[PDB]
């Protein structure tokens, strides 16, 4: 899997070249990490990066006891249905 760095200065996880990332926002006193946008340019498609970036962020929230809101569409309509085992990290009021 490609190295995904945590770039806090920007609240995103990103590939090391900065070119693909998922952005978020922390809600409720740090406890909720909301995923707002996953971005992979067309020339980086086909490398599985969006999903790799969503794993980084889900792992990071699981490791830190955060609940995720799956606000980006890539996440809620592609990531979560394909990776159900991550569903329990979703905050319980989303769905
Ligand atoms: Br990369
Ligand atoms: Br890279
Ligand atoms: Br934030
Ligand atoms: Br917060
Ligand atoms: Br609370
Ligand atoms: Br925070
Ligand atoms: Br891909
Ligand atoms: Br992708
Ligand atoms: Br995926
Ligand atoms: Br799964
Ligand atoms: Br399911």
């Amino acid at each position: 899997p490609p190295k995904i760095v945590w770039n806090e200065g920007k609240r995103r996880f990103e590939t090391e070249d900065h070119e693909a990332f998922i952005e978020y926002k922390m809600r409720n006193n740090g406890k909720v990490m909301d995923l707002v946008h996953t971005y992979v340019p067309s020339f980086k498609r086909g490398l599985g990066l969006a999903s790799h970036l969503c794993v980084a962020a889900f792992e990071h929230a699981s490791s830190h006891s955060i609940s995720i809101i799956p606000s980006c569409s890539y996440v809620s309509d592609t990531f979560l249905p394909r990776n159900p085992s991550w569903k329990p990290l979703i905050h319980s009021e989303v769905f």
